[PDB]
């Protein structure tokens, strides 16, 4: 039935700024926050202000090294550390911003109060929109992601799980989570991603993990302009599939909004209700569920989308006429939650999803 969902959120988040013209916007979590507060989804939820995750949490995963750069690196000292900078693929897309490292903290702590909660069973779902860095390694930043909020928080399930999923519709592949989980059973990555010369570059489907962890890595390569029917024809079947076969006792959902329609960076072509199908889908399989951001380029477009997934999450209907808000204006011309898809072409035929699917089921025979 309906379940109960705690949600983490710091209102200093939207605060954070990437620098002039980097596309990521933390002030579009405050905009979610923001509409969803309007709609009076705070009604039918706990909201939590995470803590400040410290170097201990982070180490969990991240080495040492690279967290104390983290901790260090400011825009003033910047001119000291040209070499740490290179080392840790600072400067750049992960540029040095003020307050990088409390940005860190904040994402890193919902993400692994989330898990705590649903460890507890406190909970039937944990929701963090600033959370879902999934590009993060142990000692890099990459794709405007520092810390891996997703691999501490599933370490964090890890500690009461003996299996854990992980999903990703995000429109790039969720490469620092697969490469942690790589060489173990313990956690089933399945990534759904933009696949051909397309950042970060990683995600066939021929890789499937190595040694313990043989069978346990799910790519799902898709070409540009994919739509809410052609998503929707292989999702259900392959979460079903896993869920079938490997059996997790937890889950973690990353929600990546750069998979939409009118993405500034993306070549998708989802609706809102496409991406939330996915959701739903989760949602369906009654397992704690941590829900989790990533990315989203056209704002009005992830604080639509977020919203709507928390209204989801809720089990509660909200009406496509947006309410009043602090940043109504950005949700012009139409002033509505859901959104069209464009003209472009979906290169993804019927029979392209198809045999992917059939690919990806072999190998999901391959489990015990
Ligand atoms: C050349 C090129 O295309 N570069 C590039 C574009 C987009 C992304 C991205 O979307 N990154 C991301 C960031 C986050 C972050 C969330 C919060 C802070 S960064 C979460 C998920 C993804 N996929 C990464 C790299
Ligand atoms: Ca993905
Ligand atoms: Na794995
Ligand atoms: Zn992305």
């Amino acid at each position: 039935g309906k379940k109960k969902v705690c949600y983490y959120y710091d209102g200093d988040i939207g605060n954070y700024y990437y620098g002039q013209g980097h596309p990521m916007k933390p002030h579009r979590i405050r905009m979610t926050h923001n509409l969803l507060l309007n709609y009076g989804l705070y009604r039918k939820m706990e909201i939590y202000r995470p803590h400040k995750a410290t170097a201990e949490e982070m180490t969990k995963y991240h080495s040492d090294e690279y967290i104390k750069f983290l901790r260090s690196i400011r825009p003033d000292n910047m001119s000291e550390y040209s070499k740490q900078m290179q080392r840790f693929n600072v400067g750049e897309d992960c540029p040095v911003f003020d307050g990088l490292f409390e940005f860190c903290q904040l994402s890193t702590g919902g993400s692994v109060a989330g898990a705590v909660k649903l460890n507890r069973q406190q909970t039937d779902m944990a929701v963090n929109w600033a959370g879902g860095l999934h590009h993060a390694k142990k000692s890099e930043a990459s794709g405007f992601c520092y810390v891996n909020d997703i691999v501490l928080a599933i370490l964090e399930l890890l500690k009461y799980h003996q299996r854990v999923l992980y999903i990703d519709i995000d429109i790039h592949h969720g490469d620092g989570v697969e490469e942690a989980f790589y060489t173990t059973d313990r956690v089933m990555t399945v990534s759904f991603h933009k696949y051909g010369e397309y950042f970060p570059g990683t995600g066939d489907l021929r890789d499937i993990g190595a040694g313990k962890g043989k069978y346990y890595a799910v790519n799902f390569p898709m070409r540009d302009g994919i739509d809410d029917e052609s998503y929707g024809q292989i999702f259900k079947p392959i979460i079903s599939k896993v869920m079938e076969m490997y059996q997790p006792s937890a889950v973690v959902l990353q929600c990546g909004a750069d998979s939409l329609s009118g993405d500034r960076l993306g070549c998708f072509n989802l609706t809102v209700k496409g991406h939330a199908k996915c959701v739903e889908v989760v949602k369906t399989f009654n397992l704690p569920l941590l829900m989790l951001g990533g990315g989203g380029y056209t704002i009005r477009n992830v604080a639509r989308c977020w919203t709507y997934e928390t209204a989801v999450a809720l089990d509660c209907e909200i009406p496509n006429e947006l309410p009043y808000n602090d940043y109504f204006e950005y949700f012009g011309p139409d002033f509505k939650l859901h959104i069209s898809p464009s003209n472009m072409t979906n290169q993804n035929t019927p029979e392209y999803m198809e045999k992917i699917k059939q690919r990806l089921f072999e190998n999901l025979r391959m489990l015990p």
